[PDB]
């Protein structure tokens, strides 16, 4: 293991949890397995990277790759094998999973073409040093009859899907692949009424659990024993898309912050602009974890929203659902969020926190359960918490220093309160915080924008929480697959369509209208932002299953995948009080 | 309150400490622990992300017009309105003051923190050492005038000068013209020794290593008349400085500029497989320079600025050392030897960069390079590292696996290379990644073999070519027209060059070679072979160097790790100066 065997071209070392693979802080695979190398090849020579897979098959359907130095991004075609576009080197080779290649698949470089050859290099195939200065693993027998191209494997039982080259030119190239609508269908489910969910079945061992009985009682939605699932195919497209938008999301944070024009919609005090700039260059890839709202149905899947900023459901997803599992379910289906806990500490192993980190979290029981599981995380990735429920054992020294209550320094903190809570305080000549106090009196702003202190989420992550960000989005990748057309207007196309208004910063499913392509309302709610900046996102309704509206939601771990979880509603606009639907993923 | 004890913080949280006698935020250089300006810079980058050149004194900041946006290399304008203008003193700008009174010769500076109609208050460090009222974010509050439209402030202090305040902004109104020097102080003056014979014999120490170097190479000897050497004010010292730093921030915009778009970066004749790594270089190793040298004309007309040697340059020694053993042997004015600490402000360079703590000094076989690595070795030696010069290649060959190392046996991972990255392009411009050997037969490793290979970090940068090569001068040119010191410079002999006359410069070449020099007239003033004739001109506006006591003398000044690092002369029989040109002793 690890022992270095040889180079590919340009010297790109071929060798054979803490296995994590990274060239700057740049997440380059896993250690040392075939995708780790092709992505590596590709960053090291040409400054690209495709976003993160399970398998290696999975990389033939991508479509676009990411220039790190500008998080700009490129198209990327795909090539069937047996195609009139020559497989030039140094363009990704794909195996679909199969033979050789059981359920993995496989991906390496193509470093040299020739008449009737084709030299690669990879990683995972070959596990012996290679001949001195040989900057090649295997060698392909290539036909070339009547301008067509086809590669023949040495592998006798594989299949070799295509090769793949970033660039404009569509010519030869096959289309994106688009899945079947049936495979994304929800559907209902009921476990045996054994009286399972009769009593206290939610372990009151557990303080996390018990934390969260004290919020909720011993229940997760009004009938236990009836659950939904998705096919293992949707969940995987559950996969592709949250990898996909999250780039996309940031593509736009970047492009944000870098026109004043395009910042100036999200009515973020003018006076953090240089801040949120500064965060983004120093914490981009420090981002923790985030959900992402679809609408998953036969017609497709949508996002409405990401709440990249403050999100939770976590411990619902992560916890309890698996308790309702161990408790009542006897098949072979699983949660698709059973590992968040572990994601997460993951995630905070690699964050540049500090050893000591205090817990924000508001004086709301319903809060609690939220903050410790997180802190369950932080601890798990061998870091100190302090969990502070409210500001009041917060406090200043002389000299002008955040303490604690036990009088420790505050500069490492995790909050569950949302950035924008921090804004209004400031919405009444540089960010005024305070730095001392005759009560000593410390303010949420006096916290987080203490430039001394390392918060989590980052800042920017409030670009992308906020809606402006949306029609930014759509501008950026018209009619992208999963996106709505949305905007800062109800324009012809939407007027057609029908709508959702929605305020920019608002949360919980406030102040949200649904009109549809006709005049009617078809749903609307209140709350506390119906004084701010709407954006009118086109309708796509929920799909209602089983006697009630259903809208998926995945969650991110440090940019990807780390989960899926089911919301239900009786109603079109999913709200805090909808309850969480058990979810089982089946093959 | 003794040393490095903070006092309170200015508004936003910009602690102020007690410079009761260096400080860095990242990767940005802020001042010194804790000067006036030390705290200026800081409240300015982490409120605003905008920072200004390294400055000498506090009060040479007023004559400063422009700030750098950090996040992106921008450059914005910075407007400086005297002390009684109609222009507000509005919270946020800078207030320098004079050197005068209390702030004798150092000048000082503030932040204006808040207006009261009546009076300002501000924050600064090295005023007051001790700490402030709870919660007060300010040190001082002056007495602010108005009287009919003007505004006026009165400082603290009886027989002190304010310069002014300054405000980032485009509108020119009210404010003052970027001052001039009177050209009289440019001049460049000859002197001469008393002859009691100081140079007749060995007056360099051959026990020194470094001077012995320098002898097996030049002999005892710097110039032709030992006895007779050049003078420059102090003011044209600080003039030089101040150019220097300016340029160096500019070049470095250019570079970015360069960076971002194919277009421009496509002029410079760079071996396309190498973009990504140029940009990937750009990215890391922003900070990463060493040194370079700067080459000007400097006289009654002005400053003007031919090239930035920032790849490979050299002259080190000889003005950071032979001059100065040139001085302690037969000087004793009160002039000074504008050089004298390069070594040590070199160390100073080394000590911060993200140097690996062995380093393989890679020079050629050259008699005379021998010294410059010598030179270089003492720095790094200083700085605390560990060296082993290599010479030529041969020393160099592969593992069996294929790593680089050297004669010892040891790994080949980090370098100071006396090469020009050119030459190793040079050896790609005869695939699918850069073209390097990782093995082969006869253990044969070339240049290239070593500078790009991707674990192998080496000083200067790859990024350093873009500022180094010439193709540079008209995007300059382009982006601060009419500037101050810059020249007209274009890749075609337009209108404008027609009436001056220019100068015919590849943009790739060194040591003078190929250098065209035609008039107005039309006429080729001068001429040098060299082998950079094939390659592409840039031409610049003529600007020949003036005579002064039969020779031509052009300035230069070192840059290190981005500042102004000392001066040093080159006279030559004619107006193009040349590797063999000697060095004149300046003082
Ligand atoms: N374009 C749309 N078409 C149909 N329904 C929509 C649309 N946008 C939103 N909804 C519904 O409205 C709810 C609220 O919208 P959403 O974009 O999630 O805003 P939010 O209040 O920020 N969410 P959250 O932070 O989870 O509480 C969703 O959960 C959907 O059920
Ligand atoms: N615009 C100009 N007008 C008049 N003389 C010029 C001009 N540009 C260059 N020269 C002269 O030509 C010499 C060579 O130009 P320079 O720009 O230093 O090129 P170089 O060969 O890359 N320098 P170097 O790397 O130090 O050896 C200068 O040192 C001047 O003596
Ligand atoms: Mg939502
Ligand atoms: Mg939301
Ligand atoms: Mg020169
Ligand atoms: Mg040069």
């Amino acid at each position: 293991f690890g022992t270095l065997l040889g180079y590919a071209p340009g010297g790109v070392a071929i060798y054979s949890a803490v296995f994590r693979s990274y060239i700057d802080d740049e997440y380059m695979g896993h250690k040392w397995q075939c995708v780790e190398f092709a992505r590596r090849f590709l960053f090291l020579n040409y400054g690209v990277v495709f976003t993160d897979v399970g398998m290696a098959w999975e990389i033939f359907s991508l479509r676009f790759l990411r220039e790190v130095v500008n998080d700009n991004i490129l198209p990327l075609q795909a090539f069937p094998n047996g195609s009139p576009r020559a497989p030039v080197a140094g363009a990704l080779l794909i195996w679909d999973k199969g033979g050789e290649f059981k359920d993995t698949g496989h991906v390496a470089i193509i470093t040299q073409l020739h008449g009737n050859k084709v030299r690669i290099a990879e990683q995972n195939v070959i596990h012996s040093p290679l001949p001195q200065g040989q900057q090649w693993t295997r060698e392909l027998e290539m036909v070339v009859e009547n301008g067509c191209y086809t590669l023949k494997d040495t592998f006798d039982d594989t299949t070799i899907l295509g090769w793949m080259i970033q660039t404009e030119d569509t010519e030869y190239s096959l289309p994106q692949p688009e899945i079947a609508g049936e495979l994304l269908k929800i559907s209902g489910a009921r476990l045996e009424n054994k009286g399972q969910f009769d009593g206290k079945w939610l372990d009151e061992k557990d303080p996390l659990q018990n934390a969260y009985v004290q919020a909720n009682g011993q229940v997760i939605n009004q009938d236990p024993y009836h659950y939904y699932t998705i096919t293992e195919s949707a969940e995987q497209e559950l996969i592709k898309a949250t990898n996909e938008l999250h780039l996309m999301y940031l593509h736009a944070t970047d492009k944000v912050l870098k026109d004043d024009n395009l910042l100036a919609l999200f009515d973020i005090p003018k006076i953090l602009w240089p801040r949120l700039r500064l965060s983004w260059q120093r914490r981009r890839h420090h981002m923790i974890t985030g959900r992402m709202d679809f609408c998953m149905d036969e017609r497709g899947l949508k996002v409405y929203e990401y709440n990249a900023d403050s999100a939770s459901c976590h411990t619902e997803a992560g916890l309890i659902l698996e308790r309702w599992a161990e408790q009542g379910y006897k098949g072979n289906g699983f949660n698709p969020a059973e590992g968040l806990i572990n994601e997460l500490a993951g995630a905070w192993k690699h964050s540049r926190a500090r050893p000591f980190v205090h817990i924000m979290q508001d004086k709301d029981i319903e809060e609690n359960y939220h903050a410790q599981f997180m802190e369950q995380a932080l601890h798990q990735a061998g870091f100190e918490t302090r969990i502070l429920r409210g500001l009041d054992e917060l406090g200043w020294d002389a000299a002008g220093q955040l303490i604690d209550g036990e009088g420790r320094l505050v500069n490492c903190v995790w909050k569950t309160w949302a950035w924008e809570t921090a804004f209004d305080q400031i919405r009444e000549a540089a960010v005024p915080i305070r730095t001392g106090h005759p009560q000593n009196e410390v303010r949420l702003i006096d916290v987080l924008l203490r430039p001394e202190v390392l918060v989590f989420e980052p800042l920017w992550t409030v670009i992308p929480g906020n809606k402006a960000i949306l029609p930014i989005l759509w501008s950026l990748f018209p009619h992208h697959r999963y996106l709505l057309d949305t905007d800062f207007t109800v324009n012809d196309e939407l007027v057609k369509t029908g709508y959702a208004v929605k305020p920019i910063a608002g949360r919980c499913g406030s102040n949200i209208d649904l009109v549809s392509h006709h005049e009617e309302v078809l749903d609307k709610t209140s709350g506390k932002f119906a004084e701010q900046k709407n954006i009118y996102q086109q309708l796509w309704c929920l799909p209602k299953v089983d006697g009630k509206y259903i809208q998926v939601c995945t969650f991110t771990v440090g940019g990807n995948y780390g989960g899926t979880c089911l919301r239900g509603d009786e109603s079109l606009v999913i709200k805090k009080e909808s309850d969480i639907e058990p979810l089982i993923v089946v093959k």
